[PDB]
């Protein structure tokens, strides 16, 4: 089997992407944030505290003939950005782009933190990291990808995120028309439960490539590119007027600037992020100070190849017995 679904930016800055997902019988379609940095499939629901729902589409398990309470199971998750959610668990039929999994754990939110409530466009998350990170207790549950894997033509999914435009998540096949040149594959460590890999270096604009190992994660659920302070300082030093602002919480730059590109290495291959991809617009409405899309990972403990980086590539998440990651230009 295979699946193919379009993923769409939630706003004009590409802050996140949503992908329609069919849950239950008859189908209830919710727009979920596919997150290769976490491993829980959770949704706003009929059980979510009413004051914490503001415009989201909810899953109502009582209206699904295939929903079954997973007795005694609870979940609770805290994300890198400080947001969180928790609740109980059903199993139900879940389909993405024509690919169907029966008996998928669907984690029903009883509580969500303010940032979720405040984002009416995201109805929940669909985790695509390794199932070892799944938070369901007392019986840990598998991701949609893990459940689907044995049925897929090939044990892979791909992320093709657009810049200010829709893109695609494919399951079970590699669309050879969706990228240019060849795909370069690189080793993954699953020890922390992430799609963790090591970039071979970077360049700023038309500058020379610096060969240096940068260990990080491929995370579709993180907006920005978070790299070591040395790398980030080298990037922003090429932008007149750019500075790190403790009050804003990172590097800002004059909105009048033209940003240089940023290149990262994948083995001997190179992925170029155009400068425009690094512009996240005014820090507040009407400001001439703009927020940068490359930020320091120093306070995080891990480097993060988030959407800013991933959207510049066609990315293969290879879930073979020994997982790997592939990157191509597009
Ligand atoms: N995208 C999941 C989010 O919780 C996350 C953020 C940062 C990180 F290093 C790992 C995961």
């Amino acid at each position: 089997s295979t699946g193919s679904a379009t993923t769409t930016p939630i706003d004009s800055l590409d802050d996140a992407y949503i992908t329609p997902v069919q849950i239950g019988t008859p189908a209830q379609t919710l727009n979920l944030d596919f997150d290769t940095g976490s491993s829980d499939l959770w949704v706003f629901s009929s059980e979510t505290t009413a004051s914490e729902v503001d415009g989201q589409t909810i899953y109502t398990p009582s209206k699904s003939t295939t929903a079954k309470l997973l007795s005694g199971a609870t979940w609770s998750i805290s994300y890198g950005d400080g947001s969180s959610s928790s609740g109980d668990v059903y199993t139900d039929t879940v389909s993405v782009g024509g690919l169907t999994v029966t008996g998928q754990a669907v984690e029903s939110a009883k509580k969500v933190s303010s940032s979720f409530t405040e984002d009416s466009t995201i109805d929940g998350l669909l985790g695509l990291a390794f199932s070892t990170l799944n938070t369901v207790s007392p019986t840990q549950q598998k991701t949609f990808f893990d459940n689907a894997k044995a049925s897929l033509d090939s044990p892979v999914f791909t992320a093709d995120l657009g810049y200010h435009a829709p893109g695609t998540y494919n399951f079970g096949f590699i669309d050879t028309t969706a990228y240019t040149g060849s795909i370069t594959y690189t080793a993954v460590s699953t020890k922390q439960g992430f799609w963790e890999w090591t970039s071979t270096g970077y360049a700023v604009g038309s500058g020379t490539f610096k060969s240096t190992s940068i260990d990080g994660i491929a995370d579709t659920g993180t907006t920005l590119l978070y790299l070591p302070a040395t790398v980030v300082s080298a990037y922003w030093a090429q932008v007149s007027g750019a500075k790190s602002s403790s009050s804003v919480g990172g590097y800002v730059f004059p909105c009048s600037a033209t940003l240089p590109s940023f290149t990262f290495g994948v083995g001997s291959a190179r992925i170029v992020i155009p400068g425009d991809y690094i512009d996240f617009g005014p820090i507040s409405t009407g400001s001439s100070s703009c927020f940068g899309g490359i930020q320091s990972s120093a306070g995080i403990g891990i480097n993060i190849f988030g959407d800013v980086a991933l959207k510049a590539a066609f990315v293969v998440f290879n879930g073979a017995t020994t997982p790997t990651l592939g990157f191509a230009s597009k």
